């Protein structure tokens, strides 16, 4: 059982995102959680590691659990922790060895192509300063069979 | 790696807290997260089955690593999520499988015999509304060796 991390940065209406490689879906960036860290402090390494941005001070606002579905049974499980930071530092990569780093205009990152979950995350997150509790239901393929969310869309 | 919530509950300038049998350490009512289940959803049912009480809106206030120690490696590590919460509906039960149950004075709190790293986070939460993250490390006796709270005490 994983723990993830990601952050959301919001800077001049736009929104940096990754897009994975051969025309894949669009993620923030992230990673793991490493022993004995905190949240806070994997999100600012990971996030960093990947983007070569610091961010100044994330805030958590999305805990999800993320369940793999399949025969019936829960086969797999994670848990997703997604962070807000609208204030930053340093120059962008061009590219991260899991895909090409883009600032997308925030009223476009609805219509990205993006795991079904991830587009109700960031239509909270996009919009709101409350935090969101969250289960996501996923075939092995990644196909959302279904959701709870609180605060409800 | 087990996932832990619990929450604290001040009522008219009270706290909801169990001691442990043996007149041994106070801690925040609260259980393990089960398979599939949202953080949220777990300290309300968990909450619910160890006082007879329903926390109405509980709020996350606190996301920590706990870490146990011993001969230089960590060899032993789980997860805490606390909550926070001021309006609850139900009966408190006397006695718990964990210990007994009593509503304690807020300003009293920080001097029952407690795990160390969890004076910390209750001087926190109890004055503020705001999140803290943390790592504690204690050596296997729960002796604190150190930690990292975000917002440093």
């Amino acid at each position: 059982l994983q723990r993830v991390t990601n952050c959301i940065v919001v800077d001049h209406d736009q929104v940096l995102l990754l897009q994975k490689p051969r025309r894949g879906w669009w993620v923030a960036p992230g990673g793991k959680m490493e022993a004995g860290e905190s949240i806070l402090e994997t999100v600012k390494r990971e996030y960093w590691e990947e983007t070569g941005i610091t961010v100044k001070n994330p805030e958590l606002k999305g805990i999800f659990s993320m369940v793999i579905f399949d025969e019936g049974k829960i086969v797999s499980e994670w848990m997703l922790f997604t962070f807000k930071a609208t204030e930053h530092e340093g120059e962008m990569l061009k590219q991260s060895p899991e895909g090409k780093l883009e600032w997308k205009k925030k009223d476009e990152v609805l219509e990205l192509p993006m795991a079904a979950g991830d587009k109700w995350i960031f239509k909270h997150v996009l919009h709101s300063d409350r935090l969101l509790y969250g289960t996501f239901h996923y075939t092995p393929d990644f196909e959302l069979l279904s959701y709870r969310l609180d605060p409800e869309p």
